[PDB]
């Protein structure tokens, strides 16, 4: 049935994102790791920072009421395109990364209340690129916050 | 098939824990096998002064010790932050989670940046203070829940 069970989430996924008019804000897709929310970083951030927009917050209520209703852990992950940063505040792309995946865990704890035991912060700075960071077009998808939601 | 690879991670410990205790890191460092695969633990204080996720220069030397040991394995990596119970608020970490997953990307920074491993090797993790060793009742149990953990994945 883990077969059938992924199937069955990801459909109920794509239910959730259809019903509620979220197609133009994320995407859903199987793969290893299990049913995966894909956000691109500008319905989530500004540039080169980690802080959650006001209008991000909307967004990531809607997120938290389909991620209620499911028991799975959620493992979000926080990625950067091959663009150097080096801040006071984000020491480099590993650091904003996670720290993009943690304000997203942040949001949906300690403001939506789902339990902190749910939740993993993952950054793999520019380690996983969709494509390359050859273009504009290239990296500006790289920057993507993914929320995975795990095999249970 | 596992006591294959279970006793393959039985020799990668022991390997561990001889790196360890030849090259006089006893104090600085322990190592343990669980289902994650082989973990080196690292108590905060060797690392990180208190509430901050810059690496200090006196621990330089022992994460060239450890990137020297990792050179020699293929395994990916993932290095984990933890936090105890205790509320963080600041500029750069607005709570535990930012914090717990600035400490692993700092090491992870440390890593690739000045010991030239490569980065996809690696994979920071935060934890916040969602796996503690055993609880935070006490000062003791708190103080080694602030832990950086090296995870040597499996093959």
């Amino acid at each position: 049935k883990q077969e059938d069970q992924q199937d069955q989430l990801l459909k109920k996924v794509n239910t959730y994102i259809k019903d509620n008019h979220l197609k133009a804000q994320m995407t859903a897709k199987r793969d290893e790791r299990g049913v995966v929310l894909v956000l691109q970083e500008a319905v989530l951030f500004d540039t080169g920072e980690a802080k959650v927009l006001k209008n991000a917050e909307t967004l990531l209520h809607q997120i938290a009421v389909l991620l209620q209703t499911i028991p799975n852990d959620i493992q979000v992950e926080g990625h950067t395109d091959s663009r150097n940063i080096s801040t006071y505040r984000y020491p480099s792309n590993w650091e904003l990364s996670a720290a993009r995946a943690s304000g997203v865990i942040q949001y949906f704890t300690s403001k939506e209340k789902l339990p902190s035991k749910r939740f993993i912060a993952v950054g793999y700075a520019d380690t996983k690129p969709v494509k390359d960071n050859k273009t504009n077009e290239h990296m500006k998808e790289n920057r993507r916050v993914e929320i995975v939601i795990k095999k249970s």
